[PDB]
């Protein structure tokens, strides 16, 4: 049925993530990616290049399309069409906004605990470089009642 589309860029280097402590709005308390909504007349990938940008501070080269999930929640008719990103060559330093906090995580010490339950799944593969389609069915923002998790050769 009919999605949003959202963007999702993960800044990974070779012993490190960047993540974002969200301040505000929906999930505010959970580190994130950077991301949000595509705009009219932008392409997907234009997207996610001017999320990170203006979220994180931070403008990058290339930009590698790593992943598809689709959320559903309970109760609300939009489905979120989530394309996700992945980069090594930034260039900037990041900055704490009054929307989010940044920190840099070696790869062993990623906060699951605070963050959207659904990386628990897909971060993993996220971090073996593989690609990855996946549909995850939440119950408010704690609880995922089913989800489907397939790795795959072409985004
Ligand atoms: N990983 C992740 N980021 C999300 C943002 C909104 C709803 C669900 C989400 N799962």
């Amino acid at each position: 049925g009919a999605s949003r589309l959202y963007t999702l860029v993960l800044v990974l280097q070779p012993q490190r993530v960047l993540l974002g402590m969200k301040k505000r709005g929906f999930g505010a308390g959970r580190w994130n990616g950077f991301g949000g909504k595509v705009q009219e007349g932008e392409t997907i990938e234009d997207g996610a290049r001017r999320e990170l940008q203006e979220e994180s501070g931070l403008t990058v080269d290339a930009l590698h399309k790593v992943g598809q999930i689709v959320f559903e929640f309970v109760g609300e008719p939009e489905l979120m069409d989530v394309h996700v990103f992945c980069t090594d060559s930034i260039q900037g330093t990041p900055v704490e906004s009054d929307e989010m906090r940044p920190c840099w995580f070696q790869l062993d010490q990623i906060p699951f605990k605070d963050m959207w339950p659904d990386d628990s799944y897909w971060f993993p593969l996220l971090l073996q470089k593989k690609k990855f389609h996946g549909y995850f069915k939440f119950q408010g923002q704690d609880t995922i009642l089913d989800y489907t998790l397939r790795e795959v050769d072409t985004v």
